[PDB]
């Protein structure tokens, strides 16, 4: 009952380790994704990449969450991880369009770890989720918009020739 | 009142600082062209770098324009910068249609600054805007003529696909 | 009507516009005070190099908070640009004193921004003027009131000779 | 009586020889600035300096009318050069108030020149001006424009320490 905790409450602590288990769980909901894209009948190679690069920064995240958790005396425990939503995920605008959901889900929880913080009056943990993840999920959803409305441009006017376009001209770019 | 100027009329230097406040207002319709194609509920990348970097040219030209009243003996004085005409933009074709009115307007300010010169006889003020801007405005008009028939053949064929067609194949090359 | 947006207010949204505006009426104020010093009649080029690097600075600042609007999922708005308030300059210590309290309104305006931000619970609004412009301007009025210092020290002493002075041996460096 | 020249009136190839004469005697009296501040009892060697590259610009610039008159099929004739105006030349702002006056005398003779060329239809004696004689003078003028007002503001402060503090910090850089 830590020599080194100082400001740091039980109920940070309690929604950090919630929030672990939350970027735990994206992360294996884009594995899913990324797999799924790799199927011999779905195989659209950049949409795969997209998603599996990020479940490793959703797994990145959750490890550097564990870390600070550590760093100031809390104890990480850890939960069942809940199986993805879907076992298949429609075609790539459908799956931008829940990856988009997945992650205003995230910010709104690290939102709402900030709120606790600022409350609680932890300034080390409000510097720490606003120099590690708020800007990083505010890029990412703006990048997730972009790219739904350049699908649905696509899809819009041809869906099977805009998918592969965007997969060829876009994601095998960014 | 100048130890410097000679052969420098009063007409040409506040003609010239009209042309400076056109310029610094084309500047600033290219601002908001670049931003906008940067909404994430439009996101074409490379028509966005096309309208920002046609911003910073245009500053450019201003400011070439202001060491030159003063290299004459001239006084620069600023005015009011309107604001865009336009808040939104529509699409590229209709962004493009937008920004080929606006340089032509410039050129024909640029034609008749010249004759202006032409008929004060400042050689120096023809000069100038002989290997500073008309050239420019030339090879700047027909490289906007072609990207208007290439976007119009694509848009054409199909709107929403050849909108993104042109962004990746042309303006993510020129 | 974003897919993107999330809590975004539209106040905060409305006080990004003002700031874009006032950044680049700042950058309007220091192009004039640039080519202010560069007229054969004044001719102290540090004082004008310090001018218009710092109307680039405030141009790069708008173009930041434009690029923040929209991965936000905000729509800017821009209005006139006022001309600046004078048309010629003073001396350099007039100079200035008149730079200085330009940007202690635009330091007030961050700090107007910043209280909203944190009354609407923006954390990602408040991190991105943190670590953006609000430790600029502590950083530049400290080097202009150094400056100010220095020239009043000088110009107190002999004017003419001051004003040369300041501007070989100290904007000539820094 | 050239198998070479064309468009290329007698009244042109006199005035272009005049021309020479101005630019030699223009050169001669740059000489005579140079060797006196050089004198060890005025001992001002950025200012010696100064007057000594602008003898040898001012050459340079007689040969290429030289190298033209000949390219476009006229003959050369030289005259006498008349000896400088003064023989000794006071002080630094002395000396810079004459050659910006001798400047602006050959500013208006190459502005003549291309009032006869303009006038004769003479098109490449015109481009032949402006791309070699014509910038050249504004941006020198100008040069000597600022360097007048740097000298008055310091030598109006204290006239021996100016005139020494302009030359090592004004003309010991440009």
């Amino acid at each position: 009952s830590s020599q080194i905790r100082q400001n740091y409450s039980t109920e940070v602590e309690a929604a950090v380790n919630r929030l672990v288990n939350l970027y735990l769980r994206a992360s294996y909901t884009y594995l899913s994704l990324g797999f799924y894209f790799d199927r011999d009948d779905v195989a659209l190679e950049g949409v795969c990449h997209f998603f599996r690069e990020l479940a490793e920064e959703k797994r990145e995240g959750a490890e550097r969450l564990l870390k600070m958790q550590n760093q100031r005396g809390g104890r990480a425990l850890f939960q069942d991880l809940q199986k993805p939503s879907q076992d298949e995920w429609g075609t790539t605008p459908d799956a931008m369009k829940a990856a988009i959901v997945l992650e205003k889900s995230l910010n709104q929880a690290l939102l709402d770890l900030h709120a606790l913080g600022s409350a609680q009056a932890d300034p080390h943990l409000c510097d720490f989720l606003e120099s590690h993840f708020l800007d990083e999920e505010v890029k990412l959803i703006k990048k997730m918009g972009d790219h739904l409305t350049n699908i649905q441009r696509l899809v819009g006017s041809q869906a099977g020739l805009g998918e592969y376009l965007f997969e060829r001209l876009t994601l095998k770019h960014d």
